């Protein structure tokens, strides 16, 4: 396989389906990428993550640099070896998490760890270096995420800094031959909810040139209507022939609408982030609800996951109420498997030119 | 398979190896039974428990009657169906846990739940009924566990009550035809550390007649030397042709010494009860220790478990330090697998008439 090759096999409106080929594997798109915060997808062995249908998982520069440490992971052979996942890994650049979980400048950001108050630094150069030490396959440019709401002036300043940092990210990545030859680099579009700023950002990123393009700065409190409105004009600004990655915690309905608007890749803590919510084709349920205490049906009536083949709502209800680890294991496996089945139905429907109908049928039932 | 058949295939001194055949499966002895408190062996799917080599698991009348409820489990099809373990299950009678986690009389005990302060009752009859509702394969007689230390008078009174309750347990079990025909009933020897009381207890239990005999009232603070001393005289008092079950939280060394003294069955929360302790042939280690932070070796150098085939000490160290659920999953699987490999080595060595040598070699290395 090549370092990076994105091929579009079929289209319907703005929606696309295809594949990203990389050295460690093929990624089917549109793709859902389970999140593996501290070098683990919570409550799942990598083999289980793979069995649900995942082609790629996400790690994070911020969390891993704090614990167990980027240099330590490199000494131990890299993230893939460390956690036992041998397929592609995308790593976020740490920008969002630093400002979510501090001294900022044009050079980068210095901050105190939320774990032990130790002092750390991140810059475009250090972020790219950390992602190298982890051995990431898809490296994200280091950006400044703009808070919502943002004034046009502040959104502009932040976007402009992010574009300067995008060029610095590009150059740092390219100067490291092992990384440049084996990994891919994605740029991140900023500009808040403003069409002109989004256009300037897209133009800057395309001029620099990246392997893929993320839409950043959304899923930060603006709500679905606004997010979809911004996607309507923002995604077409990005190079058509490269993958488009929406950063943020998308519900099933977010994913369907985003695919309708040209997004190819998604992450989400939501299905992982044990709190009792299980996804079904008839909408989410909270398994803690007393109504499930004697319900012998599986979490979802159609789901082909191992959890729905073997255990009842009643059992999972009991486990979650009792705070048992197996409850988190079963809920997480089902939810990630559900998301993957959603992606498969999306891919198949686009391939067959019936995605618009699928989206309508999905929404009618999910929100009935 | 029959309701119950214990066959001894080989012997060495007081040690025995053989099989218990029951309707739901064969149990190889000496046996280690993983503990499944709230209808789950903590952090493991039943398939994983089976893969480690377990033939039977333990449940508890006390915990299950409180949550999710015995009648509820029966309505849902029984414990096996509920949790997805189709092999034999032994259930403790609830006696110990009530007094560990209250109004006592000759009729039984009434108590408040430690979960919600709701009031409950246990008696020989109710305990046997609950074990029936769960669908237990090996049912334990309801007893009164004697605190350590105990005066000879108090040990005698408690032992005598336990023997009266043993007869009541026997009669309750026999009067329920479905239970009598499909399950087995074990009696529990009491008498604290006193040889005469242990003899009286053994005689009473043998006169009533049971499918197996537990040595109760040990592992309650007396220490290994004293426990072994009491086992020295107590086990030979029990019928030779039935299984002998030591109740309590045995370390690997406890198990080896107890087998040397004629015990056939063991339970233990120890390998399950995530706190960082991993068993190895060179003794236990605590994976949280900083010395393991960059150790690429598996938990144990010889262990054939899936954890030791795939992940390093360094990774498991990180997971446990970070409080990640996968850490508990991996530690638990390894520890239960280690215990099963210990049991296999014990069974093989007795079969080959070299158990005494195995015990010596094991101790020399484990305590080096
Ligand atoms: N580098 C970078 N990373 C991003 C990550 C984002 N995540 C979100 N929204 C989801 C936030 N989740 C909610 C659930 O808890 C974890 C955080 N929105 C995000 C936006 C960005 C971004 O603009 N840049
Ligand atoms: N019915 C019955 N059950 C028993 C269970 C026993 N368990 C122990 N010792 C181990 C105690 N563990 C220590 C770890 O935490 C859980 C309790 N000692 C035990 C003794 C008995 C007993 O005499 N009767
Ligand atoms: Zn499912
Ligand atoms: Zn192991």
């Amino acid at each position: 396989r090549p370092r990076f090759s994105f091929s579009i096999a079929a289209r319907e409106g703005k929606a696309r389906t295809g594949t990203i080929e990389m050295k460690r594997g093929v990624i089917r798109t549109p793709a859902f990428m389970p999140v593996g915060t501290a070098a683990t997808v919570k409550a799942l062995k990598p083999e289980t993550v793979r069995a649900t249908g995942a082609d790629i998982i996400l790690g994070n520069t911020y969390h891993l640099m704090l614990r167990p440490g980027a240099e330590r992971i490199a000494k131990l052979g890299g993230l893939h070896s460390f956690m036992g996942w041998d397929r592609p890994i995308l790593t976020d650049s740490g920008g969002y998490q630093v400002m979510s979980l501090t001294k900022q400048s044009e050079e980068g950001v210095t901050f105190k760890s939320h774990l032990d108050g130790s002092r750390h630094m991140l810059s475009p150069e250090r972020s790219i270096e950390i992602q190298h030490l982890l051995g990431s396959d898809i490296v994200m440019a280091f950006d400044e995420c703009t808070p919502y709401p943002a004034t046009p002036s502040r959104a502009a300043s932040s976007m402009e800094r992010s574009m300067r940092w995008a060029k610095r990210s590009r150059d740092a990545f390219d100067s490291r031959k092992e990384q440049a030859e084996n990994a891919a680099l994605f740029g991140i579009q900023q500009g808040s909810v403003f069409e002109n700023l989004r256009q300037q950002s897209a133009d800057a990123l395309a001029e620099i040139g990246f392997d893929g393009y993320a839409v950043g700065g959304l899923a930060v409190g603006e709500g679905q209507d606004e997010m979809f409105r911004v996607l309507d004009f923002s995604v077409p600004m990005l190079p058509d022939d490269k993958p488009h990655y929406l950063m943020g915690d998308g519900k099933p309905d977010d994913i369907v609408g985003a695919v309708e608007r040209g997004i190819d890749m998604f992450d989400c803590v939501l299905p992982t982030r044990r709190n009792g919510q299980a996804f079904t084709w008839d909408g989410p349920i909270n398994i803690r609800n007393a109504r499930f205490s004697e319900d012998l049906k599986p979490l979802d009536s159609e789901c082909h996951c191992a959890v729905c083949q073997k255990w009842s709502r009643a059992y999972i209800h009991h486990l979650i109420r009792a705070g048992e680890i197996l409850g988190a294991m079963l809920m997480t496996e089902h939810n990630i498997a559900f998301y993957q089945q959603l992606m498969q139905k999306i891919r198949d429907s686009i391939s067959e030119g019936r995605f618009s109908q699928f989206a309508q049928d999905f929404r009618a039932r999910y929100f009935a």
